[PDB]
């Protein structure tokens, strides 16, 4: 159908370095690193993913080429592969991490407006990613990265396996559609009104698929009113058409975050503070001084 001219550009190794290691698994080894090109007096913050067998170097290449084909505030976008003999994924760097560590370690200061305002984003990223008719299949608040507390961009389309946040057709049938995504969404939104709390909790992978059928779900969040908990379980039907749509989350979890404190109750809140551009050192190694984010730069 549409032609896909997206711009794959190539970066040579000698414009950027590697500062230290921010996450090392089965995905290889991610570092945070500076990208300075050719001579535009720029220091750009990046995140450089690198893993020698030709079948890894395939697969590095497929997520290049979906990464390379988004363009969105609340998702995350490949800047450019770097050829070097094992093969380089340069990415934006969101300094905060991923959203599950980020509600775990700072629990104490997430207020209502926060959370509501991540499923407002998460929402949005998802929506454009169903207009663009990709399907994530890995929706999780682990592949939700932060920028600042204040914006979270959605990442990992390795996948455009994990049961705990799959749709029963995808179990069942390997059935994956946006309405899939919708089930991952709900378990995500659980994640982060839970401050970080593994779904089903003890029960083995093979057993949730028994669970779902019989119509049990995961609890209501204490922090949850009806309101909020009312979304997360018209998440999880049985019929996929009966779920929402992401459109439809937008616009709910928005109406919620202008009045968040009728739909969250969180003892503390109104007393609760996370860092923003408002603090005295927010952006704080060395040379902090021609430093533009990836989001300011070129711009596609
Ligand atoms: C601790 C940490 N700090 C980070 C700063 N910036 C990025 N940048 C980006 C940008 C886009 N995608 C990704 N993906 C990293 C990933 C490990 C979640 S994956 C599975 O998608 O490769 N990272 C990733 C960062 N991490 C990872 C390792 C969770």
């Amino acid at each position: 159908e549409a032609p896909n001219q997206a711009l794959l550009r190539i970066l040579k190794e000698t414009e950027f370095k590697k500062i230290k290691v921010l996450g090392s698994g089965a995905f290889g080894t991610v570092y945070k690193g500076l990208w300075i090109p050719e001579g535009e007096k720029v220091k750009i913050p990046v995140a450089i993913k690198e893993l020698t067998s030709p079948k890894a170097n395939k697969e590095i290449l497929d997520e290049a080429y979906v990464m390379a084909s988004v363009d969105n505030p609340h998702v995350c976008r490949l800047l450019g592969i770097c050829l070097t003999s094992t093969v380089q994924l340069i990415m934006q760097l969101m300094p905060f991490g991923c959203l599950l560590d980020y509600v775990r370690e700072h629990k104490d200061n997430i207020g209502s407006q926060y959370l509501l305002n991540w499923c407002v984003q998460i929402a949005k990223g998802m929506n454009y990613l169903e207009d663009r008719r990709l399907v994530h299949r890995d929706l999780a608040a682990r592949n939700v990265l932060v920028k600042t507390p204040q914006h979270v961009k959605i990442t990992d389309f390795g996948r455009a396996v994990p049961i705990k946040w799959m749709a029963l057709e995808s179990i069942l049938h390997r059935i994956y559609t946006h309405q899939s995504d919708v089930w991952s969404y709900g378990v995500t939104v659980w994640e982060l009104m839970t401050f970080g709390s593994k779904p089903y909790d003890g029960i083995p992978a093979s057993e949730i698929s028994s669970i779902l059928e019989k119509g049990e779900r995961l609890p209501q969040p204490p922090i949850c009113t009806i309101d909020v908990y009312m979304i997360m379980v018209k998440c999880w039907m049985i019929d996929a058409d009966s779920r929402p749509k992401f459109r439809e989350l937008i616009i709910e979890f928005s109406k919620m975050a202008r009045d968040p404190q009728r739909y969250l109750v969180i003892q503390g809140d109104e007393r609760m503070h996370l860092p923003s551009p408002t603090d005295s050192n927010f952006y704080r190694e060395e040379d902090m001084d021609d430093v533009v984010d990836a989001d300011e730069y070129l711009i596609p």
